[PDB]
């Protein structure tokens, strides 16, 4: 049953068999039951911790090093080399449950901030003739639901008959709508009307704000509105977080160097086992540079890199939380810091969804046919009754008002709403209409009695003040609101009875015929009138769009005994002349943290977007209060609707997108439209919203914000949850995406550095024919404990002073670049020399050491043979441990310098010095005292091939290491054009290490 609608509700009660007076019998439901089933939205899938753990491993990196750990393995099968494969693969599980676990505690993090409030209905069945609260899960399409004010509609329900007057629904869940929409049963005749115009409907999820009625459930489960926008948030694609979409890259880019190194190791060494050794097959021959050669390629893979990667994402993760806000994945945390356009629905999300009066007047002085009138305004934005009063910017008390006072009075008796407290959630709530608890909150903001509010608590204080003058007048029977005469009046006496009538300003003043200019009733003039009225078009026309509504009063009603409340016709013959006292300015007020972000986010090159459902009249009004648009800057080609985005030209299309910044009455299906068309343009796009209407948009997007207050589909298809409602948090989230992407490139740059250090260590150890510097037992030690240990405190780098004003980054360029390659290979190539330089120094030209030549060291498999070359040299010297703990020192030695310069990408050492990062200066004093725990207690000495050092071999192990600094600095020289206290601390060490005359004497090639 699909466009009940356009039917009437005769034919829509004939197609279930249903009749109103009766309803459904119990073969029916059961029958019904059966072929529709429960009116419930299919749980989300908490997918299986296993199956959680298998898009762990869905990163390129993690599958680079978990075919490194698998060929490590089968290179071993043909313990000690079974210990870099084990480890790597603890590595790689543990790296897994972190990302896990996130996921895991982000989650239960949302579902708490969740109202779990049985959702019941109330329908009648043959069973009984009264009416029945059965569950919401228990109604089928065909029941005969009657939902009064204050309950949420518990499926779709076509509109039958309406109990009350008339009906107002709440539906900006749905729809984004600020007003309380009004209902009628009369059908609506197009067939493909939107859910704005569907006014014979009521949709679940949605709740009643005025009257009573009755209807027929058209649709259940998946096939109401709510379901129906559920199934198009499943259906859209997940695409990666531009930060996986880098790394992923940046995996690439790793794998083609170490294939270029395993293959340039290969047949560099080709041709080269046809020697008369225990080979015989070319075949045979290729298995055996294959295998050192393979093993040289895995040497360059960084073990640690995604666990650092991790840790510095977990470690953010944690920040934004502290901010209440609540990130589902740990890419995730980086998208903000890249978001080029941020869509952000309006209701709900950029203002409160809340009616607040911020703007009323009375009359001042009345000399003649003319006035002036005191203009107030109230600073309140929530139904909270925490404000203040403001006349001429300065607070007034509203006591020696007597206009205010009887303004009051009029607001807090003519409403039929109210305002509760919720413990549960802490916020202060709507009884009625959103437009009459504006009122109410109003009149406990406008203390006009100076009631004692020092030790009530939140429950009374919601209606304190209220309370009062509905003691000092009680009220009778209430002439309710009527579309013709457009106003609502009441009947009130004291504990005299005046009448107080409350309307739309034209239909309410024309009908006035007095003043209430403080205590005295001055007779109205068509001159005053216009002012007034005047002031009533610069609220509702001007930029400062407010609904207007006018206050007055009935000096002289006639008694209840000659009223005939039957006829709405009589109800404007019984307020015919009336007092003007005064009129409200009330809207769904912006948040108050909306308007400097917006501000904010400009600075930083982001472009924000309003992508409402609500009419073009609230959004652009809006718009130029957060300061989207300009107060006076016209929004001809920057203001769309759903319509006229839709008749636009592909080419016009293109700068819509581009510079339209605000969308209005717009579907959910188009919301998800507007983001693919910014993705289009390849953007970074960030949506914020709460809501039904936003889901498919928060799942399409990048990163996708929901707020706290909005439903749990919005929480679901969301990437980040705002807890508390704060749109600066999205700023917040933007300057920590940013400072962790700059912090990332530098430890990942620093991780790459170190092995491919290692790498032409182990080349440049094979060319020359030197002994074994670098063993890879330690070369595990050393990346993942002297390295992770500064990567790890890299994450802590100060984050620019310029960071939030610079566009967001372009989303093609890489993590490493072309220069940055070129940069860190320089850096390779010197920790390659430097550490073969430093056991071939022991080896030649240190004392303590044997001064054996270049030919004697580069042929050292043939010293215990008789006297070749090899007269008085020992044959063990060349398995000494001295020379590996040279080359060891100066391996971690450099790695702590080159730590250090990792500080900043361009900027010195001078400039900025080590000590604005105190984790890194103190981690690296950490991998030092470390360094010198491995040599010096008793049993590690043995399990690494190393032994201590003496001073004059330290020395030297500076000499070695100290200018990777001089070269990194020249670098980073050259990078930029291409304090005093650091230099007078490092002055006195380059000075006592650099006195001393020491060589290498390698005459030979080098
Ligand atoms: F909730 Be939004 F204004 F569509
Ligand atoms: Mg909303």
């Amino acid at each position: 049953m699909e466009n009940a609608h356009t039917k009437t509700v005769e034919e829509v009660l004939g197609h279930f068999g249903v009749n109103e007076s009766t309803g459904l019998s119990l073969e029916q439901v059961k029958k019904l039951k059966e072929r529709w089933g429960s009116n419930e939205l299919p749980a989300e899938e908490g997918k299986t911790l296993l199956e959680l753990v298998i898009e762990q491993f869905e990163d390129l990196l993690v599958r680079i090093l978990l075919l490194a750990a698998c060929i490590s393995f089968v290179l071993a099968w043909f313990i000690t080399a079974f210990v870099e494969p084990f480890v790597i693969l603890l590595i790689l599980v543990a790296n897994a449950i972190v990302g896990v676990w996130q996921e895991r505690n982000a989650e239960n993090a949302i579902e708490a901030l969740k109202e779990y409030e049985p959702e019941m209905g109330k329908v009648y069945r043959q069973d009984r003739k009264s009416v029945q609260r059965i569950k919401a899960k228990d109604i089928v399409p065909g029941d005969i639901v009657e939902i009064a004010v204050g309950d949420k509609v518990p499926a779709d329900i076509r509109l039958t008959s309406i109990k009350s007057t008339t009906l107002r629904v709440d539906q900006s869940i749905l729809t984004g709508e600020s007003v309380s929409v009004i209902k009628h049963t009369d059908p609506v005749p197009d067939p493909r009307a939107v859910n704005q115009d569907k006014k014979n409907m009521l949709f679940s999820g949605t709740n009643i704000a005025a009257g009573k009625a009755m209807g027929v459930v058209v649709a259940t489960g998946v096939n109401t509105e709510i379901g129906k926008i559920r199934d198009e948030m499943v259906a859209t694609e997940q695409e990666r977080t531009p930060l996986q979409q880098k790394l992923d890259e940046f995996g690439e880019q790793l794998s083609k160097v170490i294939s270029l190194i395993c293959i340039a190791v290969w047949i560099i060494n080709i041709g080269h086992f046809n020697d008369p050794v225990h080979g015989g097959s070319w075949i045979r021959g290729a298995i055996y540079y294959f295998k050192i050669a393979v093993a040289l390629a895995v040497a360059a893979i960084p073990e640690g890199l995604p666990a650092v990667i991790t840790t510095c994402l977990a470690l953010g993760t944690r920040r934004m939380a502290k901010k209440n806000a609540i990130v589902r994945s740990l890419p995730s945390v980086e998208t903000l810091g890249c978001t080029s356009v941020i869509c952000s629905d309006k209701t709900g999300t950029l203002t409160t969804n809340q009616m607040s009066v911020c703007r009323m007047f009375i009359l001042d002085r009345v000399e003649g046919d003319t006035c002036s009138l005191n203009e107030f305004t109230i600073t309140g934005s929530t139904y909270a009754p925490i404000g203040e009063v403001h006349k001429d910017d300065k607070p007034v008390n509203c006591h020696q008002y007597d206009g205010l006072v009887e303004l009051a009075t009029i607001c807090a008796l003519c409403n039929d709403s109210a305002l509760d407290y919720n413990e549960a959630k802490g916020v202060y709530e709507k009884v009625g209409e959103a437009t009459e608890t504006a009122l109410t909150c109003l009149v406990e903001k406008m203390n006009v009695f100076d009631t004692e509010l020092k030790g009530l608590s939140k429950i009374e204080r919601a209606n304190a003040c209220n309370s009062v003058i509905k003691q000092l007048m009680k009220k009778e029977f209430t002439l309710e609101f009527s579309r013709d005469r457009k106003s609502m009046s009441v009947y009130c006496t004291p504990n005299m009875s005046k009448m107080f009538v409350k309307g739309a300003p034209e239909g309410v003043i024309d009908r006035c015929t007095h003043i209430r200019v403080g205590s005295t009733k001055v007779p109205m003039t068509s001159g005053v009138k216009q002012k007034i009225m005047s002031v009533i078009r610069e609220w509702g026309s001007g930029s400062d769009t407010l609904r207007c509504l006018a206050l007055a009063t009935h000096d002289n009603p006639l008694r209840r005994e000659e009223m005939h409340l039957e006829d709405s016709a009589n109800f404007i013959k019984y307020e015919t002349n009336l007092t003007f006292v005064g009129c409200v300015g009330m809207l769904d007020p912006p948040r108050i943290e909306v308007a400097s972000s917006v501000k904010l986010c400009r600075q930083a090159g982001i472009r924000v977007i309003m992508i409402t459902g609500d009419n073009k009249g609230t959004a652009v009004a809006i718009c130029r209060r957060i300061g989207i648009f300009g107060q006076d800057e016209d929004v001809t080609s920057k203001a769309f609707t759903g319509r006229e985005f839709d008749e636009l030209n592909p080419s016009a299309q293109r700068d819509a997108c581009l510079n339209a910044r605000c969308f209005a009455r717009v579907e959910p299906s188009h919301k998800s439209k507007i983001v693919e068309f910014l993705q289009s343009f390849d953007e970074i796009t960030a949506m914020t919203g709460d809501g039904v209407n936003d889901a498919p948009a928060l799942k399409k997007a990048e990163i996708g914000i929901a707020m706290g207050s909005g439903t749990a589909v919005a929480k679901t298809a969301s990437e980040m949850v705002l807890a508390d409602d704060n749109f600066s948090t999205i700023v917040a989230a933007v300057e920590e995406g940013r400072a962790i992407y700059n912090n990332m490139k530098q430890f990942i740059r620093y991780l790459i550095s170190s092995n491919v250090g290692e790498v032409v260590c182990i080349f440049l150890t094979a060319a020359l024919g030197f002994p074994e510097a670098l063993i890879p037992v330690q070369l595990l030690w050393v990346n993942l404990v002297t390295d992770g240990l500064p990567a790890t405190a890299l994450g802590f780098n100060p984050p620019d002073l310029d960071i939030m004003n610079k566009p967001p980054r372009n989303p093609k360029e890489p993590l490493i670049s072309g220069w940055l390659f070129f940069r860190y290979l320089a850096i390779g190539c010197y920790v390659g020399a430097a550490t073969v330089g430093a056991a071939a120094w022991w080896f030649i030209a240190a004392d303590g050491g044997p001064r054996v030549s270049f030919y004697q060291l580069s042929h050292f498999l043939q010293c215990k043979e008789d006297n070749p070359d090899f007269e008085g040299v020992d044959c063990a010297i060349f398995e000494s441990p001295y020379p590996m703990t040279m080359a060891l020192s100066v391996l971690v030695t450099i790695e702590m310098c080159n730590a250090l310069n990792s500080l900043s990408e361009n900027q010195s050492l001078l400039r900025m010095p080590p000590w604005e990062n105190i984790w890194l200066v103190g981690s690296i004093c950490l991998s030092m005292s470390l360094h010198f725990l491995i040599l010096y207690v008793e049993p590690l000495p043995l399990i690494f091939q190393i032994t201590p050092l003496n001073v004059t071999q330290w020395l030297m192990v500076l000499k070695i290491s100290l200018p990777v600094i001089l070269m990194d600095e020249t670098l980073k020289f050259v990078a930029r054009n291409y304090s005093w206290p650091f230099v007078l601390l490092i002055m006195p060490l380059v000075i006592w290490v650099y006195s001393t005359d020491t060589n290498f004497s390698d005459m030979f090639w080098s």
